[PDB]
Order: C-alpha cells, then structure tokens, then sequence
C-alpha cells in the first residue's frame, strides 16, 4: 500500500515525462517545432516532472475541427454507453491507476497524500458517478398524450457549438468535472489544462482514452494561455466556456467572448459557466465555542495553503474574545511526500504566486493600518514555501479584507462585542462563495443567517467555510404531434 | 356579453385616456413638463385612444429607486401573499375587468375579440396561475439531516439587483409574464411597456394595484425607448433584463449591457432573459394531407397579421403537390376595433406598414421572386396589409430568412426526390418553431432528427404557432455542524 | 474509554452535586429557604449523589410565567433553528458529555453501563433526531389553488397554553422525549423531573442550554410531587399534560385536571398525553421453542429489575411444558458499575419500591393460593436489592396476575395444554401495553394474534414483550382566500 | 323535478309519519307504553310531520346490547363491504330517495330546497364517499421485514367500547357524518338524533338498512335527551362520544362523562369527539371591497337563519366605511315547507324563538346597544325571526360574545387607525371560524398572524361559513422475531 505509492512517486521523480497534446485521439509531441513548458515540483522546483508540449494556433484549429468532426457520432452514442466510459474511468482511477494518479497530483500540485486522495481519487470519482446518476434522471422522459389529444415528447439536445474547458491547477477533480459534465451530455470539448497540473491532467486524459473515449470527443491542448484562448475564441462554432479559476482570468475570458458576440463572430450566443471563488469569511460571535472556531479557522484558511475557491481569508472577531482566540491559534500553528520544509504546511503552486504573496507580506510590514500578528515566513531556496500568516487590519474596509491573495494569509478585524449586528451589516453592504458564523446563541445565528443571505452562496454554522450544472450543457426540444385534420 | 363589450369599446372610443407613469404607486401625468405619445387605433389611426406620459431621466431614476426601496418588504412578504396578488389580478381580469381589458387590447393592438380573449384574458390568467403553481413547488424545500450528521436547508433568494422588463406590443399576456415571473419570486421591477400597447398594459398595472401589489414592486415607465433604456442601464444595481421582442432591439440591448459589464458599472453580472422568435418554417412532404397543411399554414402565417414570435413565414412545398396546395390556399384566402374590406386586421403601426410595403414593392422588381397572391395595402384608414404569398426561385434567397413581422409568406418549391436535401438545407442555414406535414413515418423521423437544432419547438401535422422562474432566483445553502473539534 | 467512564463515575461519587431549579434560564438554589431532597445511589444508598433544590409555590408560578413570556419568541423561531438545538443536544450527549451522562444515569437510576448507554445515549439521541425528521415532514406544507379557484394554506400552530411535563425515573431518554416533543413543535414547557433521576435530568437541562435553548422555553422544577402539581394545575393557561409513569399517579393527575375543566379553571380544554404501562404477558404455546421462551422471559421480566413500562410480569405455561420451562429458568437464574450485590441483577429505584416489593413477597408466603417457586431474596443493608422472584398462582384471576408490582417479580399460571384457546379468551376478557406469544404452530399464533388484538397495543411473536405523538402538540389552522367579488 | 318534489312534500304534509325506534334492526313503536314527541313544521307549526317514539330506559339498554352483540361480525366484515353499504346509501339518497329526503329536511328543519339539497343530498353523499376514500388509504398497510430482520405488520382496530352519536337538528349531513365515521371503521353505534330532525334522520336510518347495514351496527334511539344520555353513559362499555351541537350541551355531556371516568365506571378512558362552533367573526379593513364584504356578511350571518356552527355573528367595521357598508346591507336585506312575508325562513323551534325575542327585547333597553335594522318576529304561523343588526358601543359587550344561534348580527365600529388594536382585542378575548375583508396585504398578513389562535378556519375575502377517522381506531403492531437465543 505505502510501498505502491512510494513506487509511483519514485517513477515520476526519477525522469521527466514528455506530455503531448492529444488531438483527435493522437498524441502530438514538440517535434522540434513547438515550445516546451517544464512542469516542476512546487515542493522541490529543481525537479522537472514533465516537459509539456505547447499548442500552436494550427494545433488549436485542428483540436476545434476534431471536436466538430466527433460531435455527431458522439451525441448519437447512446447515453448508456457514454456513461460507461466515465464510470469506467472513475473505477480505473480508483484501482488500476490509483497510485500513479495520487503521485502525479502530489508531485505536480504540491499536495500531501490525504489532500491528493480526497481530490484526485474520491471527489473525481464522485463527480463522474453522480453526474451519470443526475443525467440518467434528466434523460428519463416518456412521451405523453395531452388533454387536447396531442402527442408530445421532450428531448435534451447538446449545445450545437463546442465547449471550451479551462481548468485550474488546484484540484485534479475539477478538471474532470469541467470536461466530463459537458461531454456526458453529448457535447464535444477542447480542453486547456493548467500548466501546473499537466502531469495529473494528462493522466486523466489517458485514462479516459483507455476507458473507451472516442477520438476527438475531448481534446487536450496545453499551451500559452493567451495564445490558445484567442484562437479557440476565433471559431464561429464556439458554444460555451466551462471555467474554474481566478476572478481576473474569468473577467478577461468574459470580455473576449462578449467582444466576439457583439461583433457577430458566433453562430449562437455562447454560454458562460464560470466559478471564481472570492474573499470568504469566518464570523465569530461572542457566544462561540472558541476552541472549535480556532481549529475550524486554521483548517479553513491554511489547508492546501489557502488554494481553494472556498478558502477562508477574512476573519471577524469580537473584542472580548480576540486575545483568547488569537493566542490559541498562534499556539497551535507554532507547535506544527512530494516534498516539504519545516514551518510550512506545504508549498504554493508556482513562483508567480510565491512572488505575489511575498509582496502581500512585505506591503503589510510597511502599512500603518496593518499589523502582522503571526508568521509571514517565506523561502524559495527549495520550493515555493510561504508560511501561515495572520494580519490585523485597523478598519474593516481595508483592501486586505477584500483582495484575494490565493495563499495562506488571513486578515482579521476585531469588532466591539455590542456591534455584532453592525458587523453583519458591513459584510452585507460590501462578494463571497462561502461564509461561516461561529456562535451558540440562536437569535444571533438567525440574524446573521438572514442578514448575510446575499453575501455567500453557501453559508455554514459552526463549520469551516470550506465545508444541476448538467442542464447548462443541454437545451430542451419539444416535439408535438397533432392528429386532427382541419 | 356583446352588449357589455360594445359598452367598453364605445367608452374607449368616445375620448382619449390619459395614461400616466406609475412610480412607487403614484400616478404621474405629463404636468406640462413631459412628452406624450398618442396611442392610436391601428384599424382607424385617426382615433387617439390614449395620450401616454413619457418618463424623463429623473422619473426613471425614481422608478429604479422605488424598486430598490420596496425590495426588502416585498421579498419578506410571504410567498402565499405574493401569489394571492397575482391570482387576484387574474380573477379581476377574467371577471370585473374582462370587457375593459378586451376593449383595450382590441382597440390598441388591432385584435378582433377572439384574438383578444385568447391573449389578454385566457393566456394572461394562465401565466399567473401556472407560475404560482410552479413557484409553490420550487419553494417546497424541507431541511434535512444528512448522513454525516450535518443539518441542511436550501432557500431560493431573489436576484440582488432589480429587473428591467421590456415588453412587446403583440400580446398583453406577454407583458404580464415579463413582469409577473420575476415579481412572484420576490424581485422588484422597472417596466417599460411598448408604446403601442400602453392602454392595455396600463389597465394591467392598475388591476395589479387593485389586487394589492405594494407600491414600487413594479413601476410602469413608458417613454422614449432609447432614453429610458439608457437611463435604466446606467444604474449599478441593474440585475436582469427580461425581454420579448425583435432581434434587432435585443441585440442593441445586449450590446449596451455587455458594454457596462466589461466596463465595471454593475455590482453583479446581470442576467439576460430574452425571447426574439425568428424565421419559422412549415415543411410539406409529398405524403401530407394537403387540405390540412393548407389550413394550418394559413392560420400559422396570417393570424394576427403574422405578428407572433412563432408565426410561420417560410414554406417548403414539393413540386408534385405545389399547384394543388397553392390553388387551395388562394381559394380559401379569396373566400374570406375596426376593419377594411380585403384585410384580416391591421398591422400595429405606420413604421411596420411602410417596411412591409417596401418588402412587397421590392419583390415586384426581383427576378427571383414572384408575388403569387395578395400584396395589397392601404393606409388611408388603418395600417392594412393583406395576406401575401411570394415564391422564391432559390432556397437561400434573403426572403427565406429576413424577418418581416407581417402577413408575408415566402415559398420555395423543391423537387419531390430532394426532400432529404431540403431538410439538410434547413439545418445548414435561427427559428423558434418549425413544422412538418407528412403521413410517412420515415420522412417524419428523418426530419424530426435532421432539424433538431433548427427549432426549439417542432410540430408534426400542426401549425408552428401551436423553468423560467429559476432564472429569477439563486439557491443559497445553509449547513450546520454539531461536532466540536 | 473505560478510563473516561471511570473518571466520570469517580467525580459524581466523591461529592454531592447541588441541583438547582432552572427557571427562565436562571439556576435557583435552596438559599436557606427551600427544602433539599437528597438523591442517593440505589445500589449504595449511603452515597448522596445530589442535593436537589425543591420548588415552592412561588417558584412554580414563576416557571409558568417564564414559559408564557418565552412562548411567542419561541414559536416564531424558525423550525430549522428550533431543530438545531435538539440535534446539537443529541450530539453533545453522544460525544462531549457521553461519560458524564452515562455516569449520572448509572449512579442515580441504578443501571449498569449497557443499560445506561441504550437509554441515555442511544434512545435519547434517537428521539431528538427522529422527531426532527417527523416534524420536518409535518411542516412541509405547500399552498394550493383548489378547483373552485380558492387559494389555500394549512399551518400547524402550537398549543395556546403551556405544557406540563411529568417524567419518570426509569429512562433518561423518556424525560428527553417528554420535554422535546412539545418544545420542538413550538410549545413551552414546565417540567417536573422524577426526584430519583435528578442528576441525569439536570445534566440534560444544562446540555439543552449549552445547545442554545432560549431562556424559559423549558423550565426545570423538581419539588414535592403534590405541591408542584397542584400549583401548575392552578393556572388558567395550562394547555397539556405530557406524562409517563404509574397508573395511580396518572389517575390522580387526570382527576385533578378534569376537576379544573368542569369547574372552568382553564381557558382551553387541556390535552392529556399519558403512557402508564400495565401488566404485560408472555403466553407459551406447547409448540414453542422452550429454551428461547425461557431466555426471552428472563430478559423481559428481570432486566432493569422489571422497571420498564413494557416489562413482562405474568406468564402462562402449558402443563406439559411447565417443569422443563421452569427448571431451565431456575437453573439459569441460580447460575447468575454504580454498585452491585451477589444474587441481584441490580437495585430497584428507592426504599418505597423496595418496601412495596417486600410486602408482595411476604404476602405471597402467607397466601395459600400462591406459591413462591424461586427467589424472593431481598437486602436493604447496602442498596435496594430485590432478587428475581417467580410465584405460581393457583387461579388465573388471582390479584397477582393483574396487580402491577414494578419489580423483578413474575407470576405464572399453568393451563392444561388442550385449553390454549380458553386461556387466550381469559386474557381477552379481563389492560396491557405489551404481550407476546411463544409458539411454532401458525394456526395457534394466528388465533392468539387475532383473539388478543384488544389485549395489547404491541404484540410480539417469539420475542420478549419489551421488544405521531408530535401531532398531539399542534393544531391545524387553515387559511382560505377567495378572489371572486359578489 | 319540481313535480317529484311537490309530490314528496304533499305526501309528508298530508298526514303524520309514525317514527319508531330502530334497535337491532327492529322498528319499535310507542305501543301505548312509550312517550311521543310531535315533530312539527317550523314554518307552519300547527302541522305535525311525525309522531316520534321515545326510548325508555330499557330500550336504551337493549340498544347498547345490540351494538355490543353486532360488534364482532361488523368489524370482521371486510372494509370493502362495510364501505359498500355507505356508498350505496349515498347513491340511494342521491337518486331513489332524493325527493323524499329533500322533503323531510325542508319540512322538518325549515330549509328551502336549495339549502336542503346542499345539506341532505350533496354534503351527506360527500361525507360517505370521502370517508371511504380516506379509510381505504388508512387501511393500506403492508407488512415489512425491518433492518434487524423482524417481520412487522400494523393494523387499525376499532374502539373496544361502543360509540354514542348525539347529532344536531341543523344538518341532516352532520347526522350522517356522526354515525358514519365511527361505523365505517368497524365501530358500533348507539345514536340519539335531534328531536327536531327526526323525520329526515329516520329516513337516513331506513336507507342505511336498505343499503345493507347489518342489524345492531347503528341503533336509532330518539327520546328525552337527559334520560337517554344518562342511561347510555351508565354502561361500562361506553367507548366514545361523537357530538355536534351547542356549547352548553357539550359541557353537560363532558361533565357527566368525566364524572364516570374518575368514579371508575368505564372499562376504558372514553374518547370525546365534539364540535360546538362559537362566536364567529367578520373583520372589515378600510381597504376592503365593500360591496363584496356586505354580500358575504349577509350570506355568512343570515343563511339558514344563522343556525350553523360556522355562522358569522359579530362584525367589526371601520368608522370611515361603516355608513356605506351598513346602508348597502340594509338596502339589500330590504330588497329581499312554508314561509312568511319579511322573513328568510323560520328558526327551528319555539324555545329558540323565545330566546331570540329576549335577545331583541333586551337590546332595546341597553344604552350600549341599538337595533339598526330588523328585530321583527312573529310566531302566529311559524317560528319567524327576521334578520337583525345590533350596534354595540363597546367591543367587549356581552352581545359580542354570547352565542344566539339565530339571525342576529352584532356590529362594533372601530376608528380606522386602530385596526391593529382591534385585531389584538379579538385575540386577547372562542371561534370556529373568522374572516378578514381587505385588499392591503400588510393588513391581511398582520391579522392572519395575530388571529392565528382565534379561529381554526380563517378566510380572506370570503364569508366565514366558507383525520377524524383516526379518532375512531387505534393502532396495534405485531412484530415477529426469527432468531433463537
């Protein structure tokens, strides 16, 4: 068990894998014409895990064409058989390829074994199995004779144009979700994986092919983000963006798409299905179990270096409980594989993130309205290591309470106990994916639950804030037959 | 019945109604400051039915403010009570105001009594009653203790920003749907009705108030379409557009919104919920019952002068059956608020009339077109354009794809053996609806499948004229954990 | 695990806990004005577990007032939040307070660890979790437009008056049921716990408060049973009795309530929801598996000293099987912690019960129509210990076949095999909560199952006789809106 | 139709029917031993419709014995067959006996044909048909092997003791419901009908027998209410009271039963299933549609002379609308088996008549009361009391709470700004039903909530006149275990 994992880690650690494009079922390597991106280990950046072939404009056009050419045979493949491919992929990843997938995700994305397992084995398999179940329900349509005598059927067709999947580094499972949800519903996909998840994502591609995915149904085109995206969006048959990642990248994609829409580039109005996370909050009420709120906040903020769409990054503490909360938290942090380094829970994904977080820490040192209460340690000599960091803001509207850092950085504001209601109001005034209240008093919980209803899509009571899409990839078509002759 | 309808007609005919803005429950008249739009009878355009107050930039700002100020008390009003308002409005329109609403729709929108009844009484009432039923299902969510022991509830909240409803002239019921769907779900609404349905739409507004709609939940702001829209879209709390109307207007609205989005003026990404219709088709297979296909096509194309999002406007006939089909059709057409000899009813306004005249006159000068029937028009009394059938010699001629929004049918005749080819041509080349007439199941199946992307509603042996609530809410999950670390 | 239990037992065993009233969220101690009841260990009665403050007339009036004052804010607290309190209480008792609750129930109510666990952990938590589920179903009402055009909603309101919960010593879980069922449905409660379960019941109260129960929603008023009851029943707003306990106490409560009703003391007709148990039976058919029936009868009669509402206390044996049954049973009994003593399975709850059972045994020795076949041992030198006792009655209508003893005393009647049908008839002629038949022959089972349908609410085939209420605490209110104007 | 009804009326009018007891399926007449009650026509009290045999103490004992003796064969009769009897009775009453039942109810209970039809035909048939449907659902229980491997069934048994049904004069349908609900569930019944509905109730009994009701399952024992009740309640097997009628009679029955319980005469705790009605209210908000509220209040208060458990008898009017409401109401009242000029129909008997006369005459002498309309009465021919409206100057005046069971409305006028206060007064101070008339949703919501304990059925813009099977059974669970220790 541990030996099989060790063996997988050693395989990937001992040489660099050549990661090709996969277009129309065919593996395309650099062949001395295409650029090569070195994917390195975030915990040990001297180690090159893979040399990733980079798609040219021509490659992208070919990927788009492959998707169009595969479309008809794909949506005419019965749902039972389309599903079997994805269930088979889930089983292959859970068994045959379990240790390879774990190792690729650990090494490439900088996760420990438990983080890797929850992501690239469990959650990944869950997406596929659950989508098959939901889809089976959606497709269970029987024709009906209406009261007026007409004979009616409804059918869910895929989108007419192709789907562009743009996936993030942070979860191997999310890449699976982004490509699998549209494909299952009879769509075909051009897929640009994150450069820094290429190893695990390529594995996922090869597993799908082994599971029987037909050529061209999904096309794997890593490359320069701007270059690949501009060429995908140039095609008149672009049907949908399926995206998970940062706000700023989404905004860029959005504006590029709308630009094409208004100037008539597209046959249809493209659908945009994006998730970006936000500045998620933990709100502590004076009645909270402090120990539980502390531990929940540590896990919510610092687990996987805060690199989750749902990660907590701002904390509101009542004044009468601040010292106890903070001293408890600092004590626990102070008392605390693909690679690791003492004083750090794990690495961040790349040098760009590392450099951004360094700026965040160094800027805080020079801001009189900020105070670093704990941490701020960083070291890039071996890997991209940034330590857990806690920064107190003097006012609740300081930029640090709203700027997303995508790292292990917590900004805390302390409010006077009697102004609990006002603090909820402030949160409601000023967008988050998730939020949590820690409290025992039900009237306060009810107040916040109601007041913050527009401030988070998922609200948690006494739990960390880290814890239907199929219908976005189809359109209904009704057929109605009349038997009466005028 | 007829005496009561006659009375309502004679009432609106006698003089002109001053139609005010309705903002935060207050009626705002022109007050010697605002412009007016004279809404006239399209069957008798000398007759001014209403003088419609036109919203200023400041009125629009006040409407937007009213919607914002009414929002919390509206979404906190229990669903039972929000529904009651709309059920009551449907009943008032179906009973107390039935004849006034029929008269307003007949006179203002150029409908005969049967067309008016199906629209402003029946379909309108149905929208409200069915939405209430659908919403009650949506709101039926009970909390559950999951496997892991957490305690979960899900609730649907309204959009945080306001909804801009922009409604068309053609159905009073569509205006009801455009304002009613978002409002029922706890949203508030700024509503610009079509100038040429102002009388019936204003009656709808006043009925909603009588039914108990709270002030500012819906705000009635007719006005210069460009000025009103620009001012509504300038507000940072714009949450959604709910629109039914022409493709060109939708594209203009779409562009104006996306411009604001990318430029950062909106607190949220606005939702765009639009319906534009298209160039809807009837396809006739050689095995069709011809008489039925003829009658279905007449009804689908010419009812209400073709002014329906789903109206048929292109026809594909097989060569072997075309003479019989067309002679039948022409014989039937020949056999056939106000009216004029030779016409079924008027089109809505002079701008439509003039566009249709150009379409007809252009067809007389195009070698690839021939007017086979009709093409008559007269604007001396009302906007009257007669049923018109134009044969195109080429299946991709512009008349086979340009929307004319009028009683004009373009027909292409295909050789019988090329039925599969003509289906392929329809697929290869933007329709809300389409229909095939045929007895042969193999042909029906081929077309049903080939044309699966060519129309959202597909009809077999029927004219092509024949979940939205979820677009106006978003889910929010609450999860409570009991375990202490 | 065993060490954590040991530690809890030692805590409660080493000093006497002062148990206060809890009224409107406030703990009220004796303060040199109120009487104090010593709750002692039934297995070791020299050990004082708690000194229980006793409610005065004034205290009771204040408890009633607290319940009225808390009512509106309680029933307006959304069901989701009311439920969360009870689910949280169940989880706290299953985890944080598991060993304290176990120890309090073992020590105070004279249960071994397994008996305690089934009761105060498992069954208690089950009541709360299951009531939340059932309640969630009851409240899931959607409005509907009827055929006539009217618009209808139905809602379940709590009772208008308060609920008086009177709970027994025998199960900590039953106290939880008695207070929790009405409270969950939006009622408020004045609660008089059994004197001899004060320790465990007080713990349950403190856990509910920790779980977020609002002040005054439940009020904990131990005191003299007659004094407290008379004062509760004096209030015009008395809405319901929720009771589990002996027949004679219920009858007293019933008559006191009806007295007030007929003389107009009450604003409403009070609801009476009581459970009293009865003289439960095991019936053995000649075709029974004798060994299984013997073992089932031992568990059914003697487990927890017969102190269960559902305990077996009368046994009917066919003559041809009597010797084998009885000799088997006597052999098993002869061959056989908060405290214990050899020859005894555990203590009875108090001296009054002990003295009653002594009379039952000593009276049997002098009754020529009775014969003690086994046991009758008793010892009060250390705890209230009464041994398993089996008494043969000469006729099936002897008082011992119908008098409830609430103790480890089994009365047996032997019927001639051919009179099986007649014996069922006799049982049907002469009220039990539970009954069981032991038999293999289906015709006999069918006959008894049918014949005894009025003789027990729960009937068991080849199993010991030891093994919707939410709607009693609400009333439906319909609202109907009409849109047509005359 | 009218000729058939005329014939049934002329039949019962011609002479007097001897109405016997029905005990164990046998008709028992007075036989020169028993007393008689002459049931007369309340519209024409000289006319004796029936001479009703009155049960002796021994007859009552025999009825109780009959119910006990029929019990086992009744509850063992399959539910399919028990139901068939009641479905058949409903059909016989709806067809074969429709005119005789209409005539008996019209003549005996003082109803016009429309009132009689809704009661003794429609509602009566509905009770039986809906109870059968509800019971079939209840009895739909299949056995299940649980998780632990035990094998379980649940069954509903009837009450072990008999049911005493005590039914009122006012609806023939209520008598059907009171005997039918327990009997359908396998119970047997001793039934004392109201003296003043003996004719229609006896017809119901005879139809049930024709429909196949077995002897002794229901026993028909009219008689001295005190003597019969005392003797029924003396029996140790008394299992339940099923009662609809006045508050005072219910309290007397309640006391007599509890006395027996505490004293130990009953084998079981008897179930008491009672309905008494109360002082039902109409509350008018200033935003109400006045015409509709007026017409609803006239119907709610005065239909069948106010002799309904749910009849409106108190009215709260806002000061600003009171003149308009009341003048409308009085104008409408003014515009309006037997009958008499100025009256809508008779009250049931002389005792009611005399009580109502005292109410009216007392109002003329109370400084805080004023008869605004009506107060006319005449007993020379029938028991005729006209619609009467009395204004009270104090909202807690006794006339705002005493049940009069007659065509008397008490009205309190409140200052418009004190609407919330008047709701609070209604809540602070025993009603089956209540109604609010209003357009304003905020006011409706406030009242709907404040008055949640003040009425079991609450109506919005409708008159206040507009699970019981489970009270007549108890669940018994059987569980089989297969594991051997």
């Amino acid at each position: 068990d541990w030996d099989l994992l060790r063996a997988s880690l050693m395989k990937f650690k001992s040489s660099s894998l050549e990661v090709p494009l996969v277009i129309n079922g065919e593996r395309i390597y650099d062949n001395n014409e295409r650029a090569l991106f070195p994917q390195t280990n975030p915990a040990n950046h001297q180690q090159v895990l893979a040399n990733v072939t980079q798609a040219t404009e021509k490659d992208v056009m070919n990927a788009v064409k492959a998707a169009k050419d595969a479309k008809k045979d794909w949506y005419n493949l019965p749902f039972y058989d389309r599903s079997a491919i994805f269930l088979k992929a889930a089983d292959l990843i859970s068994t045959k390829y379990r240790y390879d997938m774990l190792a690729a995700t650990m090494l490439g994305q900088g996760k420990n074994v438990y983080q890797a397992e929850i992501d690239c084995i469990t959650e990944l398999s869950d997406f596929f199995r659950y989508y098959v179940k939901y889809a089976s329900d959606l497709y269970a349509q029987q024709p009906v004779e209406s009261a007026d005598g007409t004979w009616n059927k409804a059918e869910y067709r895929p989108l007419e144009g192709f789907v562009y999947a743009v996936s993030p580094f942070n979860f191997t499972a999310i890449a699976a979700n982004l490509i699998g949800a549209p494909a299952l519903m009879g769509n075909t996909v051009v897929w640009k994986p994150s450069q820094t998840a290429a190893l695990s994502n390529y594995l996922l591609m090869t597993v799908l092919e082994e599971a029987g995915l037909p050529k061209g149904v999904i096309n794997f085109i890593p490359g320069d983000p701007v270059q690949v995206t501009d060429q995908v969006l140039a095609d008149k048959d672009f049907g949908a963006l399926h995206f998970t990642g940062s706000t700023n990248v989404f905004k860029s994609l959005y504006g590029k798409i709308q630009s094409g829409v208004v100037e008539g580039k597209y046959r249809d109005y493209p659908r945009i299905i994006g998730e970006t996370g936000g500045k998620n909050f933990h709100l502590v009420h004076p009645s909270a179990n402090i120990s539980h709120a502390v531990l929940s906040t540590i896990r919510g903020t610092f687990e996987f270096q805060g690199q989750k769409c749902s990660a907590a990054s701002r904390l509101y503490l009542p004044e009468s409980k601040s010292e106890e909360f903070l001293s408890d938290m600092f004590g626990i942090l102070q008392s605390q594989s693909g690679g690791n380094l003492r004083g750090f829970m794990g690495p961040v994904i790349h040098e760009q993130s590392f450099d951004k977080l360094v700026k965040v820490i160094e800027d805080a040192k020079k801001d009189p309205e900020l105070e670093i209460l704990y941490g701020g340690q960083y070291d890039k000599s071996q890997g991209w290591f940034v330590g857990p960091t806690v920064i107190k803001a003097k006012r609740p509207d300081h930029p640090y309470m709203s700027t997303e850092f995508f790292g292990p950085i917590l900004t805390v504001y302390e409010y006077p106990d009697t102004e609990f209601n006002e603090i909820c109001d402030i949160i409601d005034n000023t967008y988050a994916l998730t939020g949590a209240i820690f409290a025992k008093d039900r009237k306060a919980i009810e107040y916040a639950d109601e007041k913050l209803k527009f401030s988070a899509g998922n609200f948690y009571i006494n739990d960390k804030c880290t814890g239907n899409i199929l219908s976005r990839f189809v359109s209904i078509r009704n057929t109605k037959e009349n038997f009466y002759e005028l």
